[PDB]
């Protein structure tokens, strides 16, 4: 049995935006969702402003980003994953041109990974829609906002046809059914009925991705426009069939959306779902036919941990089997890593053996996946380098190979450090996954 992986294989890390880049009012941006969540997204907003937010700064990637993609080219990087500000671009949402400070720094960022021969894996919408568009239509809610973000599409797909191939529209559109605020721009008034709004704006979002892969491809020829969704791979506790059908009614929670973007309809058992539950969807004529005529070209996902109904490296083989079985697509593994805490050494090193033991084992049961057939294009772990957490905006829940010197309350010098994890991941890139 083989050792390597396919030769090709995208290794790499991903990023978002909002979670790095720092430089939250520079060049004209304007506010995110993740501008006013100083306490990360699954936290209330806040629009005070009086609290410390670490998304207003990040790393400062916007600043050292030279310096950090030569770090990822130092590890072998064939492939790097961030995501495009939308409000860089519109700080508002919905003006009629761009921003050209906006546009010009993701130019000098993406001509900075081709500098090393790192493919862009750019997501479009990665949890920071303008908040402009939120307070003037109500967010996903509202069909304008399919235009905005169809514009905004359509701006970054001609302005860098020539530098990303690689593009996803959304990241984890589920996230509207769990965080509104974030996830579809909602904010539930007196008497609005909450399922119906965010089932609402996830079909506007499914008909905008879509709409996205259409003028990706006719903007870009050889782009592959994928889906995101966050793997919820659930097991039964017991096997009474009563939880084997909660397993299954649990990973069909985000089957659902995928189903959609892949296969390009709604499934069947989601009639049910609607009918049983008080939920109508406003819908227009002419969106199903869009949601089928313009599938994605792949299925990107992330994967941490195992779920029951009632640390799992083989879990990511299932997942990956899953989902390759189901919709017969290539697959992308974009988000896969260990949260933890780092201690920084007395000689200013960190071992952090205990991230090296997760990603070399869930590696190595993705090779046994890939050895089952299934097509995988890559795989960028997520945060690369230590950034602000999305959950609850923090940093001492570590995930880079790079160490950041910026603690949870601001403080340091946010300087980089190879971990130890750095050195690992460089052998496993160089050896094509043979060293693990």
């Amino acid at each position: 049995q083989t050792k390597k992986f396919p030769e090709g294989f995208l290794w790499g890390g991903a990023v978002a935006a909002n979670q790095v880049e720092g430089a939250y009012n520079v060049g004209g941006k304007g506010l995110s969702t993740a501008d006013v969540s100083p306490n990360g997204v699954m936290y209330p907003f806040d629009e005070s402003m009086e609290s410390l937010n670490l998304y207003h700064e990040g790393i400062d990637f916007y600043h050292r980003y030279k310096e950090d993609i030569a770090l990822f080219a130092e590890m072998g990087f064939k492939a790097f994953r961030t995501s495009i500000a939308w409000t860089r671009i519109f700080p508002n949402g919905d003006e009629t041109e761009p921003n050209e400070e906006g546009l010009e720094f993701y130019d000098r960022l993406f001509d900075e990974l081709l500098k090393y021969n790192i493919e862009p894996v750019v997501t479009i919408s990665h949890y920071e829609m303008p908040l402009g568009l939120i307070k003037k239509y109500g967010g996903w809610k509202n069909r304008k906002v399919i235009d905005c973000y169809e514009h905004y599409a359509k701006t970054v797909f001609t302005r860098y046809k020539e530098k990303v191939k690689y593009w996803m529209t959304f990241n984890e559109i589920n996230m509207v059914l769990h965080a509104p605020f974030t996830g579809g721009g909602l904010v539930f008034e007196e008497g609005e009925n909450k399922l119906n709004a965010m089932y609402q704006a996830a079909h506007h979002l499914f008909v905008a991705s879509a709409l996205a892969v259409k003028a990706g491809h006719d903007i870009i020829p050889d782009a592959k426009i994928g889906c995101m969704i966050a793997a919820t791979t659930t097991y039964p506790m017991t096997p009474k069939p009563e939880d084997v059908l909660a397993a299954m009614e649990n990973e069909r929670r985000t089957l659902f959306f995928s189903d959609v973007q892949a296969r390009g309809a709604y499934p069947g058992y989601m009639k049910r779902f609607f009918k049983e539950n008080g939920i109508t969807i406003e819908m227009a004529e002419g969106d199903e036919d869009i949601l089928k005529e313009n599938t994605v070209d792949y299925i990107g996902f992330s994967y941490y941990m195992s779920m029951v109904a009632s640390i799992d490296p083989k879990g990511i083989r299932i997942t990956l089997n899953t989902l390759y079985d189901r919709y017969q697509k290539p697959l992308f593994i974009v988000e896969n890593g260990l949260g933890a805490v780092d201690v920084v050494e007395e000689d200013g090193s960190i071992q952090d053996d205990y991230r090296i033991n997760y990603l070399r084992d869930h590696l190595k049961e993705v090779r046994e996946a890939i050895a089952d057939g299934v097509d995988l294009i890559g795989y960028t772990s997520w945060g690369p380098i230590d950034l602000v957490s999305a959950s609850t905006a923090e940093m001492k829940k570590r995930y880079g190979y790079i160490y950041v010197d910026r603690d949870n309350e601001g403080k340091g010098t946010l300087s980089r450090t190879r971990k130890k994890s750095f050195y690992w991941y460089k052998k496993v890139i160089e050896t094509n996954g043979e060293s693990l």
